[PDB]
This record gives C-alpha cells, structure tokens and sequence, in this order.
C-alpha cells in the first residue's frame, strides 16, 4: 500500500469563508450559530442554525455557472477550489487520469427541490429549471470539480448520512493507496437550512430547541444538550500519494494512516448504549494505521449535542482506549460549528490536522456541567496547547453508519 | 488480490418482482414501459414509464417497517433481501463483522420529498413525518439491511447518477479483493416516477415524449430516437470472496473480474462525441481484469435511447475492441426495462451475468433503423444464442462519471 499525505485543504463554514478563518474561530472558542435570516421559521419549533455568512459564489464561478447549481454545490466547489489552490498542483495531461474527485453530501439539494416544489404546485411542470436535475443531485460536485479542472480520474459521491465527509476522504485515500489515483479531492458539503431539513430534523425531535440562546445550544456531552445544531457548509481535502507530492515539492501537513468503517446494525437512529459499532470502527481504523490505542493524542469526537449519542461516543472511547482514555484529549468542535451533517467529517477532518499543525487541541464550548460519565478530558471551553502526534476523527450517521480517520505527524 | 464471485442477485423491475420473471421478459423482447397510473401526467410532455407492477412490500417487511419507508428504499430491500436469500449465506458471530452493504440511488427519496412539500406548504411543518428524514435518506437501503440481517461490515451508499448501480457493485468488490469484507450486499434503487423527476427530466429535454406508443419510445440507436425512458426498481448482488464461497459450498454464478471508472471532465450533461471516457472506462476495466479487449463477448451498453450518448458509446466501443467490435455482441436491455436510473447498473450487472449462465445475448428491441455508424452486432429485434466467456456492463451519468464491470464465466 502506498502512503497518503495532504497536501491542501478548504473550507466554508458558519465560523469563516476559509480554513484561517474558520480555525481562528475554533480556537478562539467563538460560535458560529445565530437566527437564520434567510426564511421564516416563526411556525418552527427551531429558528436557529449555523449559517455560511457573506459566501461570494463569484470568487469561484461565473454568475452564469452559478445560477445552475444548488447552494451544496456552490458550497462544494469553493471548498474543492481552495484545496486544489492551497496543494499548489498543476493538472496536465500527464496526470489528469490519476487526479479524480469524492465529494458527498447528505441530504444534497433539498433547498432547490423545496423552491422546485413550490413552482410545480403552484403552475405546474412548465416552470421546472432545465438545470433542476444537474443542479440538485449530489454527484455534481464531483462533476462540476472535474469539468472545471479537467479531471480524468475515479469521479464518484458518498451520500453516507453524518458519516458521508469522512467515508469520502477515507475512500478517496484508498484510491490512491491501491493505485487507483494520485490525487483525489475528497470531502462534502451541505446546505439544508430549509423547512424540510428543519421540519424534517424537528419531526425526528433531533433539534436543540433553544432558541433564546442560539449560542448555548450546541453542549456536547453537557447534561443540558437537547439535541444538535444544524448548520452548512463544506469542506475538500487535496489527497495525494506521498512520493507524488515530495517529487513536486508539494507542502505536507499530515499523513493520512488509517481509515475505519462499521455498520453498528442496531437502529435507524439510536446508536447502541454502549457505542460497540463506534468501538469496532475505531479499533479497524487503528488496526488500519499500525496505530496501538496509547499513540492517539487528540479525537475530534462526533459530538453532535444528542443525550444517546454522546454518551455512547464516551462509553465507545473507554472500551477502546481503556486508561489511556484519561490521558488523550477528545473534544467536539460541533459545540462551536454545529452540526454540517454529511460536510461535518470532511470541517472536522480538516481540525484534526490543524491540531496537528499547531499542537492544539479545540475546545469543547458550552461544557458546563459534563453529563454521568464524562469524565475525559473534554477539552472544556478554552482550547489546549498540548503534544499531538495522532489525530482521530469519528462520525456516526443514521443507518448505524460509522467511520474514522486517523491523521499523524508527517516523517 | 484476492478474486470475487457472485453467489446471489435479487431484482425489482419493470418486467417482473425477481430476477427470474424479469430475464424471461428479457429474453422474450417484452416491454414493460406504459402509461403510469399512479399520477396524472395530463400537463407534463412524458406520460409514460417502466413502473413496478403488484409489489407487495410485506412479502419483506412488515406493514409497521414498510410505512417508514420511501419506495426507493423498499425496492432496495426487496432486491436485497432476494439477493441475501438467494446467496444461501448464513449470518453468524465469527462473520457478520465481515458482511456489509453498499446500496446507492442516484435521486433518492424524491417521492416522500414531493409529498412532505405538500404538507409542509400546504398546513405547516407539523404535518411532516417522524420518518422523513430516516425514511428518505439515500444510505438507509444500507442502513435498513443491516439492521434487519445484523450486518456490521462497511456501510455505505454511492450516488453518481446513472452510474449508482455501477459503482456500487465495483467498490464492494474493492472492498472484498482487499480485505475489507467477505461479503458485500451491492446494486442500487429509484423511484423517481413523480412530478420532479418528470417535469426535471422533461425540463432538460431528457426525455423521450412517444406518448402514443410507449413501448416503442426507448430504441437505442435506432434513428427515431428522442429520449431515455424514466423507469424503476431496485437490482442487488451478493458479493463473495472466492475461498468463502467455495468452504460454504455457494453456487457461483460468476466471476467478477474487473472494474473501471473515469470522469469525462467535458459537459455535466453532454458526453464528448467520440466516447473518450467511456473508452477510457473500458480499457480501465479491461486492464483490472488482465483481459485482451478481443476475450470480450457480451457488452450490456448505458445505451439510454439518446441522440448523443448513444453513437458516443459506439465510438468509445469501436475506439476500445477495433475489428472486434465486429464480432462481439452489445445490447441495450434499456430497450425494454427503459432508464432505471441509479439501479440501471444494477440491474444490467445481473443481465450480463445472466447472458453468462445462459449463453444467451438480450435483444435490442426498437432497434428499426439504426442510424449511422451503429453498424456493430447490436442484437435487434431478437435474443441470440452465442458463446459468451467474457460479458461488459457500462454506465455514463451526469457530470460525465463512467463505470464499467466485467464478469467471466468461472473456473
Ligand atoms: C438518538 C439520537 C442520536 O443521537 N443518534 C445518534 C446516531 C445518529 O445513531 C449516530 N451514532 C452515534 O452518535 C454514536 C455514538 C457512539 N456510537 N454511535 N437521535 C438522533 C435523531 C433522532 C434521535
Ligand atoms: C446529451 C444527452 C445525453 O445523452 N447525455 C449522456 C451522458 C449523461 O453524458 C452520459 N454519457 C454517455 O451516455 C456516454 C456514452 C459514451 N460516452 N459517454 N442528454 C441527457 C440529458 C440532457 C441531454
């Protein structure tokens, strides 16, 4: 198996139109989450999210390339653009069949299929966009990367729940491990901040509900956490074979080393109480890396801000970890972003490796009073300057559906 | 690398609720495009498709379980569940860490999201289900199997268009040639017979509009051609590592020998005239095999009853097989199941392991007049009996995103 560095990255985020942006917010503690101010939730029973704010889709396209596609695809392809920008690549033909491209989303374009709808019962099918269907569905930021770039490579999407940004990038490692691709631009992107995505998510009763203090809403692991925080953006890593990249003299700011997934097989929505499918998906991601339990230094947790769901995650870092699981960091930077759904692994990736770059773990904000049995290192309210060699990051979707990736130092 | 077989297939389509109706259907050039039923189709410019007819869901699951349930994800359990039970597999402790599922759609949940509008628009969010969201979601034919068979193997769903089906197959292969599962569950779903996917289809033009003879509307290269045939259903294999099959006894239907993909990067809806990417994704295919372009027998074409694409998948053939091209057989079963869209590949991956077991090459029907340059062996009219060692399964979706299986005869 060859060896998988990254050697660019990008993001949108309720915290920054950027990387340097959304980190600074991270590791000032700062939340992005707010009213939403593009529709009326006044008959919701959550009016808040974390929203991209002042996105200039004409930084990346043309006004007329842009009409076409829904906002998750606008939000993919910036994300995609800065990553490719920040690796310093070239596409030639030389290599433009070995560079492909694994963006995902969740739920896709829910917002174009919502105004879609409205037009279609209001004047029937004549009032449809010609650009309805490339422009919706969740594949097309792959497409549209790959048109834009002139890319010849392993052209596919995840659409994997919560789990889709880091089964994107774990796959997309894959590729190029098995020699499939030299390079893969791989994460997600989501925009659902829609009456179906909230209507949807509150239905559910996965929605926090506290609407008085948007900012406090999100509390991993807190005994007052009411459910998660929905939230948008993307985020694109530049994966690369690492001989590729040292012959290019590209930038590496860490290595890729492992990659979990598990089914948990339990229930649609709940995760098992003592989080064995998350377990068993840490332990094929360390197993994957050469990685004993002891060498991880920082987990960038799920966390999304559930009573179930956070608890199970504490209790799956326990089996696997067992005393070292006092002396790692874990935090959720979710408390800060809320939740991005399928874009949520591919930002959270990106945080691992910035904690690698920097020696810092984020914070987890709003960690008042730590639920029964959160007793890790939580990484309470103010970021921690500390060693870090070994970076994991965990989703856990609907479906039972888990992934991880393991980050390290590069040498 | 270790070698993959397939020990069960299981089949929603238009010409029949398993795999065995259906193939006769096939074999006999019967149609299953009419007039859909479920809706009134008096505004939109196609009134027509290749529907499911008598599906009754609680053959599979209870009548509690199936009302969660969008049809897409209902027909992706079906075929699942036929395949599952197909294969003989027996799901254990020692191996149910080893048995995952990658059942991808290309659209999803559109139907629940077309009538959740409805609701929402009409009274309010109060109205939307609980369900919606794990009901509509694309992962959770993935999601759903698992649970109900214990499934605890990687878990995931593709969505690159009409190549879903496709690369869901290959990449669960992937998984099992390199170790990662000893079973995968693969293929795809859609039902996307709703006023979106026919107003955004026939909104890009997409579509072919013989309203007055349905059965003759889908005719891949033949010159009257105007559309593809918007069609549903579901089409899942069992995927085994050679040793598994054989210690259990497992009766192998086929080898599957190789995979390929490859982006266009040309038109998010428009192939490249001379098939330039699909050609790439044959030859890629071809090479994983370790197969000469000329031990190819049988192609299952994408052939969707387009202008463009169609005389794009001669030319990359003739570019791929030169003088072969002449003495291979290639067929479109799109003639007569129309577009099924994300289980398109699904679906005609089981078609051309079963022109393997058969011997047999499926017709094109429709095929009157082929236009210029379809001078290939296209089957018209008529099953042909031939000897097929080697059979080919292409898909090209939106975004330009190409896939191509291979399936030998095994010994
Ligand atoms: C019960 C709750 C929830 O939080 N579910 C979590 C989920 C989606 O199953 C994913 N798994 C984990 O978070 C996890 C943690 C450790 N092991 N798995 N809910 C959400 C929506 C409706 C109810
Ligand atoms: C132009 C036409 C069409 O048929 N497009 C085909 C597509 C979707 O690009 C996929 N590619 C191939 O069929 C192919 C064949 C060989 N190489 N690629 N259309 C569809 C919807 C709107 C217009």
């Amino acid at each position: 198996r060859r060896r998988v560095v990254i050697t660019g990255m990008g993001m949108l985020s309720p915290l920054g139109l950027d990387v340097p942006s959304s980190w600074e917010g991270i590791l000032a503690g700062r939340s992005g989450i707010a009213p939403i101010e593009h529709m009326d939730l006044s008959a919701y029973s959550t009016r808040f999210g974390g929203s991209v704010k002042g996105f200039n889709v004409e930084e990346y396209l043309s006004a007329k390339e842009a009409r076409k596609l829904d906002l998750f695809i606008q939000y993919g392809l910036a994300a995609s653009f800065q990553a490719v920008r920040d690796s310093g690549l070239e596409v030639t033909d030389a290599n433009r069949e070995r560079i492909g491209v694994s963006m995902g989303s969740g739920i896709g374009g829910l917002t174009n299929i919502e105004n879609n709808c409205r037009s279609l019962f209001e004047q029937g099918p004549r009032r449809i966009s010609p650009f309805f269907v490339p422009g919706s569905i969740i594949n097309m930021v792959s497409g549209f990367l790959s048109i834009h770039l002139g890319l010849q490579g392993p052209n596919y999407a995840l659409t994997t729940a919560a789990t889709t940004g880091t089964h994107s990038i774990g796959m997309a490692a894959r590729n190029i491990a098995y020699g499939e691709a030299d390079v893969m631009v791989a994460g997600g992107s989501e925009m659902a901040a829609c009456g179906l995505g909230l209507g949807g998510f509150g239905a559910a009763r996965a929605l926090s509900t506290r609407n008085d203090e948007p900012t406090r809403a999100s509390r991993p692991w807190d005994r007052d956490r009411d459910g998660f925080v929905l939230s948008d953006g993307s985020g694109a890593l530049v994966l690369e074979e690492l001989e590729h990249a040292r012959a290019r003299g590209a930038r590496i700011y860490a290595e890729l080393v492992g990659f979990g997934m598990s089914g948990d097989a339990f229930h649609m929505t709940a995760p098992p109480e003592d989080g064995a499918g998350a377990a068993r998906c840490m332990k094929n991601a360390l197993r994957d890396a050469g990685l004993d339990p002891r060498q991880v230094d920082y987990i960038n947790a799920h966390g999304t801000s559930t009573p179930a769901g956070d608890i199970a995650e504490i209790a799956a870092v326990k089996s696997v970890f067992g005393e070292h699981a006092h002396a790692l960091s874990m935090s959720s930077t979710k408390s800060m972003t809320g939740h991005l759904l399928g874009a949520a692994g591919a930002v959270e990736a990106i945080f691992s490796v910035l904690a690698l770059r920097d020696q810092v773990a984020p914070p987890t904000i709003n960690l008042d009073n730590p639920d029964e049995g959160c007793d890790l290192d939580l990484v309470a309210h103010e970021a921690k300057p500390r060693k870090i060699d070994v970076a994991l990051s965990n989703s856990f979707g609907f479906g039972g559906t888990n992934g991880t990736l393991v980050f390290r130092r590069f040498a």
